[PDB]
């Protein structure tokens, strides 16, 4: 019933900067201030202070493992708290590597949850199949019981227990998948609706279906990791990796009002806002601005 | 069968200027000239000359009541004429306050009409619940039998007879509603399709449904008040109050070709074009240009 | 199974320049290079060298007949070859006048094909009803058994045998049709889905239906002439004739992945890219870039 707002600023998951400024960007935008005005009660944990291991030299083809891993663990036990104390966590990131912390954190208390992952990418590459060492595209890989020990144990991710299986995760908005990831998602059986599916049925059904899949068997807590990169860049241009032809501002909101409407959202992530990849303020004012109504939409705001 | 084109230039409904230049903007664009070339016969009444009461000091929390009211009455009896003489009125406004004149005018002759209101706002705030004194957001409030004497009689709106009930009005494109208005529309039972509905079913059904609602019982004259502000600002940026994520240029047209296709459009309003709120000509050339094909689309132009 | 890539650079079909640079634009973009990486085998015929007849003085109201006609014939017998040798032709144009060559060429070998024409225009004006002499808008007129000798024989188009009837052609994305063309398409019975149809049912059904029309009776080779002008100009702005409110980048792709998916695409045209009508590189980088994924989408690339 009450929202705790965590700030998990972090760039280490990928090679560009400013991503750790994403949380301050949205707070300056008046997020918490505009959140207070819902039927919900808002507490503000502030931004975590990430422990940076000196020379945590890249492991195999994966950069910054010890700095990211330590960095998630802190997040994990901060989220497992808020949850325990009966509140809904909202993590303002940060790379999408923060999902490993956010979900392990959410899953310790609520271990029956499902994860509806609105991103343009699967973000599911094992430290093996990774092309770009960047862990920010391996989150799901790390949190899937079905892929355990399918990529040599990354150093500092040992605290990590394979949270979730392929049957409790759905992807919406996919349009830029790496072969290997397709090999995984397709061969692992992971349900999903990429841009084409959305095109053939429109979010109306897309949503009607992710629910008849996930909440079908039983109603359970919902964890939603919104990667701001899966909206169309015309909307959220200030991201690190923008692919064209995504969801629209109208579509993003329709996702949030529906998940809101179920009454089971116990966890949300507003990952990827990079206030320094936006040529011009307007572009930035546009990303931040649309990032925020998705948050608010998940908490009551209708049209 | 013949269209009379009235010009009802007016800003008094809201606090910004240039709105009264909207009609000249569309005529300069070649509206009447491009209208002549349809199967229809075009007469051009020219622009009305609005009587401005000296010091019609704001009534309670509502500015310019005596100047707006007088200003509508003239419109009313001009529209009730054209109608009487068997023609279809097209009012180029002007604030959306001109709907009070336009409909009372249309409803005296055709009292069975329905009103399909394509706007981003309900524009239904009683002189009571109004935040912004601006009457341009109280039109519907004034023309609804179901709300009579639910807001103290505004001075100069006495000539106004509660034209229409909650059952003969539909809203399409809503996305920026004030609480009070929601209280009214939701508690009054007013059918409508806000952006989310459009998202869940797409204009195809939206339209299929407003017709199965309104023209269901009997076929009756249709009055359509298109508020240019309910298209997406990417299209009609030169407006006074633009909310994001509205209908699209394709959607606007689909509304007009369908209403056209029914063969019952006896009245239309192209309200809100403000040629001075458009940073740059292009923005203005864009609003005017898209305002005009909506007019033409309602009169025969297909694709 | 193998794709031959022909380059048919040509401007003569219309009065603007740079259109003949369209093929080099897409090759520079890495088309052939990005095509090699599909399950398909890519040969590269290079760009044809078009014979330019000295003073082939305009015939009646139609400019450049002898230069365009000669120019197609060469294309025709180049395409009828590739086909014969069991390969799929891809013509990088060039005006849309190159369809006359491309189809006569495709139809000599595969005479049972159908043509799904994704353009914003019908491009079906007889040398009679033509307003703009420009042949680039008369292609279909020339290749239709049902219109034979319905426009005096243009000089140099005698080699042309009325390939295809009104029952083996469908149009998708229409939104800018000339009266005469409407007279033809509507009176000839030519099936089609203009923007409104797409609006009422969405490409999902549009496609589901062109297939239940064309491939209904029997499965047959598919020739697809994608006119880059029928996407929305926000996407492919660098064209000669852009009308607003077309298909979207998501929609274009949905066409290509479906046609791909049938397994009968034996011929494709990526017509109209003009690298000199794009104010700014970005606009050009945008047209070329989206032109290319449509090509690739037709050859395996999914999302
Ligand atoms: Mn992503
Ligand atoms: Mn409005
Ligand atoms: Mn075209």
């Amino acid at each position: 019933k009450p929202i705790e707002i965590i700030g998990a600023p972090f760039s280490k998951g990928q090679p560009r900067g400013g991503v750790e400024k994403g949380p301050a960007a949205l707070r300056k935008a008046g997020l918490v201030e505009k959140l207070k005005e819902t039927e919900y009660n808002v507490r503000d944990h502030g931004d975590l202070a990430f422990v940076d291991v000196p020379n945590d030299s890249p492991f195999q083809i994966v950069k910054n493992p010890r700095s990211v891993g330590k960095a998630n663990e802190q997040l994990a036990a901060v989220v497992a708290e808020t949850q325990k104390n009966g509140t809904i966590s909202v993590v303002l990131g940060g790379d999408h590597s923060m999902a490993i912390g956010s979900i392990s954190g959410h899953a310790r208390v609520h271990p029956d949850l499902c994860v509806i992952w609105v991103d343009a990418h699967t973000d599911i590459n094992t430290p093996l199949t990774t092309s770009s060492g960047n862990l920010h595209g391996q989150p799901v890989a790390f949190l899937l019981k079905e892929l355990k020990g399918k990529f040599p144990d990354v150093p500092g991710f040992s605290w990590v227990t394979p949270c979730i299986s392929a049957k409790d995760i759905v992807y919406i908005g996919l349009r830029d998948v790496d072969p290997g990831e397709h090999y995984i998602i397709k061969t692992l059986g992971i349900k999903y609706f990429s841009m084409t599916e959305v095109d053939k049925l429109g979010i109306g059904k897309v949503m009607e279906e992710t629910f008849s899949y996930l909440l079908g068997r039983k109603k359970r807590p919902i964890h939603l990791s919104f990667d701001v990169d899966g909206l169309d860049p015309v909307f959220t241009p200030a991201t690190g990796t923008p692919v064209v032809g995504g969801l629209s501002y109208r579509e993003g909101l329709y996702i949030t009002e529906e998940i809101y409407k179920t009454g089971l959202l116990s966890g949300l992530d507003i990952m990827e806002v990079n206030p320094t990849l936006g040529k011009t303020p307007e572009e930035v004012t546009r990303t931040v601005n649309t990032a925020v109504p998705l948050t608010l939409s998940c908490f009551g705001t209708k049209r």
